[PDB]
């Protein structure tokens, strides 16, 4: 059902995916003990911001370890090639731990724009539900790229819906809130929605890659494009983020910070 299923890979397209799965769990659990040691220098307030991206590190780093091991277990080097053995991969549990991740994600930036009571919880449910609904929808179209590609389309159309109204409501609340932050994160939050929408439009890129490059080095690029992706949503987005937190906790007066 997933293009991974349909093609023999060379030993160097192999280990080349198994390398970008090893690579982002190291870079996963290597920021997850930098976000846990620098949370003390964040107030209280804020401290809720790197707790989230130690949660996507580990949410994040048991996915792609998960997704390794499956990876070797499901193909044998037979006659100068890794041929499918049995069939435990696949790309489906990637998106269920971006279900988990993205209002993580998205939580903690309402937290740095200093959101809270009545509109922090609202904003947060309309945003999870609309990531929700990308998701679910884009997960119910990556069944058929390989059997049905029409159904592969509408159902990416479907979750692109979703996906603009997301960033409508994230841009919105962004540029009408940032003028409350302190030293003079109200530049550096503006960035970070750019690298948002840079990191987060590779995915449907890679959701489409079956339908332009349906092959063994589509197989590859779409990993790439995966891995790329991924330490840009969830680790320099979470570095962007704790250093927000760190900046206005220092201008709100917390010595750790300052
Ligand atoms: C069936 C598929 C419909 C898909 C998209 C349209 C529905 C989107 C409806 C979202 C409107 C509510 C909203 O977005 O409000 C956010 C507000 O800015 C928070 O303060
Ligand atoms: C649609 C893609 C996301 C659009 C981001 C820009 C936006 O949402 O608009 C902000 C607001 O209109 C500025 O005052
Ligand atoms: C790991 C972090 C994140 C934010 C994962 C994000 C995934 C998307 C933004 C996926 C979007 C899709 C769209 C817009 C339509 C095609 C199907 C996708 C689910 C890949
Ligand atoms: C203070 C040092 C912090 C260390 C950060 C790096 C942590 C990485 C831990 C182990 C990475 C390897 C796990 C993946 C096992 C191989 C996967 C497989 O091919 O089956
Ligand atoms: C059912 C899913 C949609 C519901 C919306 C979720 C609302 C999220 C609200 C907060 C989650 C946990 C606490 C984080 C807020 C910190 C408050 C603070 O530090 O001032
Ligand atoms: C327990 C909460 C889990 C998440 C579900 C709630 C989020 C609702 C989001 C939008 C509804 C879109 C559902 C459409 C699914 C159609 C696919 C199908 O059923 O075949
Ligand atoms: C996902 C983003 C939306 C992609 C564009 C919507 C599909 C229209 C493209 C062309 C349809 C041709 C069908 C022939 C197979
Ligand atoms: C989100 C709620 C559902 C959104 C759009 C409904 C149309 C989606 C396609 C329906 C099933 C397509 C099919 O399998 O024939
Ligand atoms: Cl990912």
């Amino acid at each position: 059902k997933n293009i991974e299923s349909l093609f023999d890979y060379s030993a160097g397209q192999f280990e080349f995916i198994d390398h970008l799965l090893t690579m982002g769990v190291g870079v996963h659990f290597a920021a997850l003990i930098f976000f846990l040691v620098v949370s003390q220098f964040v107030a209280p307030k804020y401290r809720i911001a790197t707790a989230l991206s130690c949660i996507v590190m580990v949410s994040a780093g048991l996915i792609l370890n998960s997704q390794a091991v499956m990876w070797t277990d499901a193909y044998a080097y037979v006659d100068g090639s890794y041929q499918l053995q049995d069939l435990t991969f696949s790309n489906g549990y990637r998106y269920v731990n971006w279900m988990a991740t993205i209002p993580c994600l998205l939580l903690q930036l309402l937290i740095v724009l200093n959101l809270k009571g009545k509109e922090l919880f609202s904003t947060a449910t309309w945003l999870i539900l609309a990531a929700w609904g990308m998701i679910i929808t884009g997960y119910v179209g990556q069944l058929y790229e390989v059997d049905d590609i029409a159904q592969l389309m509408i159902w990416g159309a479907v979750s692109t819906a979703f996906f603009v109204v997301m960033n409508w409501i994230v841009g919105t609340k962004i540029f009408k809130n940032r003028a409350t932050m302190l030293g003079g994160t109200d530049s550096t939050i503006t960035k970070v929605f750019w690298l948002m929408m840079f990191a987060w439009t590779l995915y449907p890129i890679a959701y489409l890659v079956p339908a332009f490059m349906n092959n063994a080095d589509g197989v590859v690029l779409r990993q790439l494009l995966f891995t790329i992706a991924d330490i840009s949503s969830k680790v320099i987005y979470g570095l962007m983020i704790t250093y927000i937190a760190i900046q206005q906790s220092a201008a709100a007066g917390y010595v750790p910070a300052q």
